[PDB]
């Protein structure tokens, strides 16, 4: 699995679940293909957004809609959507893991890299 | 100043010098348009964006160029962009700062109010 | 596993391997006792310092040895040590990751808290 | 000054108020000893902890009192301090600053080193 998304929560400590999460691609034309997509597990985890043989060089867009996830707490969020902008893939294939992590005042997001 | 963005280097040890700012307002049609730009200061600081009076009550994104910071310092990083998205709302004057920490492969962004 | 420590390098993007990892126990006493200890995989990871019956209420302290992972970069560190405290499975066993995140100037932790 | 300390609440977007912040010192029997504490004031800072020529060469500690400040309002957090490492070099005049962004299940702290 070359791509995975995990969001985690800072005020519970806690996994963010059914986190809505969508990749797109850059094309030819310079507009964003779809590419993949999915909702976080119990874990706070999506993987299987794609294989190796789909997840070829490019620019990547990952964004992520924690609509589901603050209603679900019984919050009214202000906002839910992040987006990171990443090129993947540029020294040959990697492993690449993504983390969010979430609070009413702050975001930070990692990236994992991995040579498989 | 209202907004005021902070912007600091975890690889260096020190504010993040000369980095371009970019500021957006939600607009009626849900796009973002531009509302401010700036680049940091030698203490990674960015004043000035905006008047008391035209910061009005909304939806801010704030987008630091990280990629072109990092690959002026020789190094190639993960994200195009650190981002924040924060609500202004209708209040007595507040003092809105946005605070970014900033690796190759990580970053934090803060949106801290004060009276 | 209910206690995982992961440490991840946010310079390079990259699992932190073969970092020291040691966990102790608060005692009756007020001292300190030996508990666990490790090192962290490939995956930058380390699984399997405990077990849920050994693994009871009490007072932790996970502290990190970095200074094999710096020498293997080339780098000589100016210090090398983070440790945290807290306190476990008080409402109950529950699964702990222990995450943190390195670079010259700056350390994050994270833990993430579930329930088997 | 030449040490500031600078401590942010990310549950409540604003600055870490009334925090224990305490500075230790390596000594020569590698033992942590006690060098300045203080707490943080309405903006989050806490200065006035040292001279500049107190403030020698070597291996410091900053401990936050994370644990406190959270249990003030009314949450459980994981950690039981917020702390940081860094090491003064002898150079010209340096400004230290420590800057905390606490979360009660994480925490970053980041050392920032200006001329
Ligand atoms: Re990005
Ligand atoms: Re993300
Ligand atoms: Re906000
Ligand atoms: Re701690
Ligand atoms: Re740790
Ligand atoms: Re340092």
């Amino acid at each position: 699995c070359p791509l995975m998304v995990k969001v985690l929560d800072a005020v519970r400590g806690s996994p963010a679940i059914n986190v809505a999460v969508h990749v797109f691609r850059k094309a030819a034309d310079d507009t964003w293909e779809p590419f993949a997509s999915g909702k976080t597990s119990e874990s706070g985890e999506l993987h299987g957004l794609t294989t190796e043989e789909e997840f070829v060089e490019g620019i990547y867009k990952v964004e992520i809609d924690t609509k589901s996830y603050w209603k679900a707490l019984g919050i009214s969020p202000f906002h839910e959507h992040a987006e990171v902008v990443f090129t993947a893939n540029d020294s040959g294939p990697r492993r690449y893991t993504i983390a969010a992590l979430l609070s009413p005042y702050s975001y930070s997001t990692t990236a994992v890299v991995t040579n498989p």
